[PDB]
């Protein structure tokens, strides 16, 4: 078996390496002394007798595996104890050097080293060693856009926002709006690619159990499954973002407009409310109404646009398409078919309702706005090495498409500061680094149907907004016991990563 | 009459600097008999505010006012058809750059009385200007215009790429010391040389107030190859390398062992690949890996004595003597500092020395002086005398030169410069990467990357250095941000060079 290629951090530090280790396997019947063996075993590994006799007292199974990937001393130790249906075998390990890190963007293994999931599997091929005979080649090495350091930030912010909101699952994503590059991707519960069958969250523990020995395998896929990528959610008024870059760029929007806030918008014979209809905005100007997230002017801008101009623009942002990032399993979000399109779906979908996107459209949209207009294939894999750590090859970043001009992405940009500084976003505001972003709390999609006190909670942020050079979007899915809004559980998240990233990428302040 | 400077040409004669005549309407106001009658017509003619004329030629205190400069031969005739008492027109030359944004830092420009203030115009101001009318002597570059587009080329894609604070590259013939190109983005326009083109230097003149604006001119016109300093971080190991090798202090087919650290004394350097240790490596492959363990024991085995002579003997201690204007000189820890330069550290050189030394590797290890003028013309376009090539010394044998061409192409064919591999044009090469020195203290986050190419290595016909300044949001490495633009030039030049594929 060949070694598999490294996987490297976009500094060349290792994150996935295939090691030479030692297997200790054991023939029960060929063991002469079990209780003998079971104790010499034990204390050279220093593992419990009991858990070693277990194993090599095994009954019908002819070759036991005793402990996989022992050092080259302590192997040494199982050789010259000269002991009888006990020996030492050279084994690759996939070893992931951080740990509990990166998992739904590394992957891992199956037993044969064949990638099974994330970048293992997806660059498979790319990274398979040639085989040797009775010497192997370890094949070519990949280098990541994802920074270990900005990962770890992530990885902090959401495994905190995870435990403070006791919420289902904690997702975010860091990107480079300039070239579609991931920074990080952590989602909480995860697992680790270390031991790819052991649950070490409790979810995961209860989840396991809800299936028989036959049926794990769809649990263990359960527990394997990219949130980023995989998973769909209706994104609330993050997506307002989409429709005033569209209103913006159709020129729908008069120089100096008024739009009137009365707490409500009548459209198919539903009231569509403010979240603030008890104390209603009255008279706005659109930043103002970007600001306090008011409903009503979101449904005008809609109405102005009409259900043609709304979709061509959902649709040149690239929500109803998967991005085509190099991950495995992509999703490409729910839309209603545009020619069934109502009235009041085309209301709620100006902000963000009736419509579901993956968390990796949503980021991949956002940063167009945040890159001149310009949308970019999001990706994981930035280079290829030879077997030695020499680069080879580097992927360029590829434009899809101008979604908007500069013009509506330098207003949008302008707007998306004023969220922080003056409106909904606040919380999130961090002195000298221009943060701009958006808000949504979106109540939760089960079963095609909307669950009462379930709620997905959201902040995107941008900084900075005069040259944007990174994108984070934070995902609450179900906070329990908290104030259940994208401002309180999810503005944290944003703000940890980006006031660490920034200060990380030296981004120079300005007061 | 300001007499037409010389003509700038590339090496194929392409016109690069050229005054054109243009035409200056001039007033005497105490015989302009009937003013704001004269000043109605004049308005006109050259469309200007029927008041600003009048303004100008009813002035009471001025023998003679300028009304409007550098006006087309249809309007001078014109005014010269009115025959008005007080107005008349002269000639007036232009200076115009025909390619615009292109090779600005070798060129530079003019003052409005046809001074050249930067670049070739500053260096070769006084062979250039004209017989007080008899039109100036012209020169002709080493610059090639078709290479130096190349160059430009390839600078612009990496600054956009690598969103760099700069990026520069100086393609050098190594035969000669010819630059062939010299480009670095951002750059300026000699034709309009105080109007921004970058946003950088839209910003950085936005930091002066008017009546300060000329140290901002200054730095958007300063030439980063020859003014500039930096550490060359792992370029350097050439240096080191061909001096160990010329002193003789490597043994034949000797191996050298990584376990990820040395001991210079009490402090332990350690390798940059400490995680995975390189094990035991043939020279060759030391150099293919940057292993710093291997250039340490190199550096003791010379001493300080003798690196520092090899230092001086490769220029990096004095300037060049490039003939372009504000060349930088540039800039005590025992066996340590001895350790560190062996890699390029705590050592600041200008991209000019650096290239200048790794050419007299690529050419049986003589170093050259650097030019951007290769000839000289008369006011037609004639040849008059080509400058001669100037051997500085001889650095290395001709030997070590051959054994270090040898190891430079391992390095982009099995080694680190692997990026810039192209089939059948032999580049050799090394990447360097290094934290920027701001004031003397090494920065967070803040590389200046950069690789050397020289090809083909077995007859070396250009070498490229390309230096990615501040790369942002990208892998901050020689390979990934600098061996691009080396393969991308190299590729598009050796073709135009007409060297043939060699399989
Ligand atoms: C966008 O997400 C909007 N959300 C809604 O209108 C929800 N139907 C809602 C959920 C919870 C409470 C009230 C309304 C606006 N943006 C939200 C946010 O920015 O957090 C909001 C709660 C301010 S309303
Ligand atoms: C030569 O430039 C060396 N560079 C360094 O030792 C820097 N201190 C360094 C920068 C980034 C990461 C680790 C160390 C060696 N040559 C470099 C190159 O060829 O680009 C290198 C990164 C392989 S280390
Ligand atoms: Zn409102
Ligand atoms: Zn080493």
């Amino acid at each position: 078996e060949p070694k598999r290629g490294t996987i490297y951090d976009r500094n060349m530090k290792e994150l996935a390496v295939s090691v030479t280790k030692y297997t200790v396997w054991c023939k029960p019947v060929e063991v002469e002394d079990k209780k003998e063996a079971a104790e010499k075993v034990a204390e050279i590994l220093d593992e419990d007798y009991k858990d070693i006799y277990a194993l090599i007292s095994k009954k019908n199974m002819a070759l036991v595996k005793v402990k996989r990937w022992i050092d080259d001393d302590k192997a040494s130790q199982i050789r010259d104890a000269k002991l009888s249906g006990i020996w030492v075998a050279e084994d690759n390990q996939r070893y992931y050097p951080y740990g509990n890190f990166a998992p739904y963007v590394l992957g891992h293994t199956s037993s044969d080293a064949t990638g099974i999931s994330g970048v293992e599997m997806q660059y498979d091929k790319k990274l398979k060693g040639k085989p040797g005979k009775l010497e192997p080649v370890q094949g070519n090495g990949l280098v990541l856009s994802i920074d270990e350091v900005i990962q770890h930030y992530t990885e902090k912010a959401v495994q905190k926002a995870y435990e403070l909101n006791n919420a289902k699952k904690v997702t975010a994503i860091a990107m480079n709006p300039k070239t579609g590059d991931i920074l990080a991707l952590a989602s909480k519960p995860d697992y680790d690619p270390n031991d790819s069958r052991t649950p070490i969250y409790p979810y995961y523990q209860e989840e396991l159990e809800k299936y028989n020995d036959k049926d794990k395998i769809k649990g263990y896929y359960q527990m394997w499954r990219n949130p980023a990528v995989s998973d769909t959610y209706e994104p609330g008024s993050t997506f307002k973002l989409i429709t005033s870059s569209s209103a913006l760029e159709e020129g729908v929007i008069k120089d100096g407009e008024k739009f009137t806030c009365t707490g409500s918008v009548t459209v198919g014979g539903r009231k569509i409310k403010c979240w603030r209809h008890y104390r209603p905005h009255g008279t706005q100007e659109f930043k103002q109404a970007v600001q306090n997230s008011c409903n009503p002017v979101f449904v005008e801008l809609g109405s102005r646009l009409g259900v043609g101009k709304m979709y061509d623009y959902i649709e040149s942002f690239g929500l109803m398409d998967k991005t085509g990032i190099d991950l495995p399993g992509e999703a490409k979000g729910i839309l209603y078919n545009e020619k069934n399109v109502g009235p009041v779906e085309l209301a709620t979908i100006s902000f963000g309702q009736s419509i579901s996107v993956t968390p990796i459209q949503l980021i991949t949209a956002i940063s167009s706005i945040a890159n001149g207009g310009d949308l970019m294939q999001p990706r994981v894999v930035k280079s290829y090495t030879d077997n030695k750590g020499n680069i080879t090859e580097t992927v360029k970043p590829k434009k899809v498409r101008s979604v908007i001009s500069k013009e509506t992405s330098k207003k949008m940009l302008e707007i998306a500061e004023s969220v922080v500084t003056e409106g909904g976003g606040k919380i999130a505001y961090i002195p000298g680094y221009r943060l701009g972003g958006k808000t949504g709390t979106a109540q939760k999609v089960i079963d095609g149907k909307y669950a009462p006190g379930k709620y997905i909670c959201s902040f995107v942020g941008i900084a900075p907004c005069d040259d944007p050079q990174i994108v984070v979007l934070a995902i609450v899915d179900e906070p329990t016991g908290v104030s259940a809004f994208g401002s309180t559980t999810a503005g944290p998240i944003v703000k940890e990563i980006m006031n660490d990233s920034l200060k990380y990428l030296g981004v120079k302040p300005v007061y």
